[PDB]
């Protein structure tokens, strides 16, 4: 519950809805980020340990920003639960191939989110 | 509070020297490891939520351990305090690029220790 | 439209950046993995601006640039050179083997398009 | 002098490795992050000794020991096996698979050694 979420949504009223879904979790410490670049960026400087993403966005995509935070030796294992608004077979198979924690289709719920990040957790042993 | 720290220095006398300041801080809970590879392996017992390591150490060092610490996924935000005998440019910004909390050099006091532990406890949300 | 060469061994990162550059209306763009790579692409000639990263194996991005700055076949070739940290000192020895300008990345299109009108400006294109 | 290829996708531990041998007397290492690149590299030649962790992409460690014992040019190159639990399953498997021998990570240069050592002994070397 004290883990340090960064939300990232180039839409401002998504990552909003995010935040306070997490919040109605019990998940109080969360960040936000615009796109994959400002993420990074805000990744670099430290302390996180969950990234939740959208799949598109200007700069850099979730795809983008999950196949670097991946190869990044400083951030390589962190979680990463991506946001699509589709299920689809070949996304879901690129999102496995690139090391993707899970992934959510939205609009989801406080529910679905919870299942989401419960399986998370314990695959990783949180 | 009662966080659980790992110390870890294959020179008993520091470890016994950061356990003391850090009673003298009000934390009292906490473990002590000779080296890179005995810290491993208790963390992979669980159950830790700081770590403070020397740079120089045998088998595997601070920044190899450090830099093993953040390929694991439990571990990703896991704090790591990096003692060390000089503040030398090269070292900081390796200690950076391989995603340490922070970074303190010795001799330092109990003052100095607690700045660092605020500092990276802000950083954190804690 | 100019042909450019993207160098990176990151296959990503080549990725995002030949998106920003079409993005920008530049549709003409190859890639290649490394310096050694680069080099035997620019030999068939056709190439007016080459983008590279700093770390690569084989031969690395300042290497790759004083190559080219070496070569009288494409001694004056634009190279911008991508950073992941704008060291003064990096940027002194990106000067000295002369460098047309350098990003630091993760960067965005906006600053891509900046880096690259200062250089279309600078050289009267 | 015996040419050691150490074998891990994960560089630092390729590093701590080659650190451990060079403590031990051993400087002639070179590395291959996976079993792919470890069995091109071995085609130069030369070598003398393989360490290699269990799991690794494209090719995993049971994988590239199964293939050096199924090419006759290198059937007696010792290999040591690098895992992250001493499963009885794993060992059973590696025991079929002819692996030299195999060490528990995280471990010490004493462990290392003592491994190396019991490997010699058993080869006649």
């Amino acid at each position: 519950k004290e883990l340090k979420f960064l939300v990232v949504d180039d839409f401002s009223t998504m990552r909003r809805i995010v935040r306070n879904l997490l919040k109605e979790l019990g998940f109080n410490n969360v960040e936000e980020a615009e796109d994959g670049v400002d993420a990074l960026n805000k990744l670099q400087a430290g302390g996180y340990g969950f990234v939740i993403s959208d799949w598109n966005m200007p700069n850099m995509d979730g795809l983008e920003l999950l196949k670097t935070i991946r190869a990044d030796g400083a951030m390589s294992a962190l979680p990463v639960l991506m946001v699509t608004a589709e299920a689809d077979a070949e996304n879901i198979k690129a999102l496995a191939q690139a090391g993707a924690s899970g992934y959510v289709v939205k609009p989801f719920t406080a529910a679905t989110l919870e299942e989401k990040l419960n399986k998370i957790f314990e695959k990783l042993g949180m």
